[PDB]
């Protein structure tokens, strides 16, 4: 019989998936977790499987994937996507639950940059990698691991590159992703969605939201800002397209930036680098290479 789910035994209950069931499971005595879709599901499954296989993409900012796999109960068959487990969970749950130093906030955004900005790199070469677009990035997301930097994860709605043609792999859907997090052209559907570029400059946009969360929690002098969602002063929790769209689209709105992050330099980096993220034109936002330098520069100052 096969050698991976038929090993794993499934302990605790993590929570829903955008499909699947998520749980922390024992494999070789080691925890690990396991996505468990039901047969129905298998066009998701068997993307994300087929996203997590890409050649080249294992990286430290990136959550590394173990196996796709089938278990037969005995009356129906569960397709599992078994990776590594994070204890933290997302940094959504990380910055709920905690504050965080400099040199935490910053660890934990150049550890974002440093995913994304891999995710977006094509490698060339026999064992090339292409450029992929995450097309859901937020807090949610995002792992934080034991040594307090990120991991990208939840690539099932991703889209991969190939270069020598500006060709997508698939056939890309409007407005996929959380509609909190949608890119004003994203909301407005003037996003090109043949011109692979487009979904890099949506998923910077989503970044620099995230960048907003992790900044309210940095504690200096034993201040810091609660713990908010992008945009939780402007829209209901589940927001429509609609409503996002009126506010950042038509009013023009960004996450507000707080006057205290002006009295300390890595703030003030922090905050231009959203400001960079947030135009309305994706083509005047920063790249993640560029947010991974800057924040490269910042960690060793």
């Amino acid at each position: 019989g096969g050698t991976i789910a038929r090993t794993i035994v499934l302990q605790e209950s993590i929570g829903k998936g955008r499909f699947g069931e998520v749980w922390r499971g024992k494999w070789r005595g080691e925890e690990v977790a396991v996505k468990i879709f039901s047969s129905r599901e298998e066009r998701s499954w068997f993307r994300e499987a087929e996203i997590y296989q890409t050649v080249m993409l294992r990286h430290e900012n990136i959550l590394g994937f173990i196996a796709a796999d089938n278990k037969d109960n005995g009356t129906w068959t569960q397709l599992w996507l078994v990776s590594d487990y994070h204890e933290h969970g997302s940094l959504f749950d990380y910055l709920n639950r905690y504050t965080v130093t400099v040199e935490g906030m910053i660890k934990l955004a150049l550890s974002t940059a440093s995913g994304l900005a891999h995710l977006h790199m094509e490698i060339v070469g026999t064992q090339g990698k292409p450029a992929i677009a995450h097309r859901d990035l937020k807090s949610k997301n995002i792992l934080v691991k034991k040594n307090g930097t990120c991991c990208i994860a939840d690539l099932g709605l991703a889209v991969r590159h190939d270069s020598a043609t500006d060709t997508i792999d698939i056939a890309p859907n409007h407005r996929v992703g959380t509609k909190r997090y949608m890119a004003p052209e994203v909301l407005d559907d003037s996003i090109n969605m043949k011109h692979f570029e487009s979904f890099k400059r949506a998923d910077i946009y989503a970044m620099g939201l995230v960048f907003w969360e992790i900044a309210r929690r940095c504690s200096i002098g034993g201040i810091h800002e609660d713990y908010q969602l992008p945009y939780y002063d402007l829209v209901p929790s589940d927001p429509s397209v609609e409503e996002m769209r009126k506010v950042v689209c038509e009013q023009k709105l960004r996450p507000n930036i707080p006057n205290r992050w002006q009295s300390c330099e890595a703030l003030r980096v922090m905050a231009k680098i959203m400001r960079e993220c947030w135009y309305a034109n994706g083509a005047a936002r920063l790249t993640a290479l560029r947010i991974k330098k800057t924040l490269s520069q910042l960690s060793q100052q």
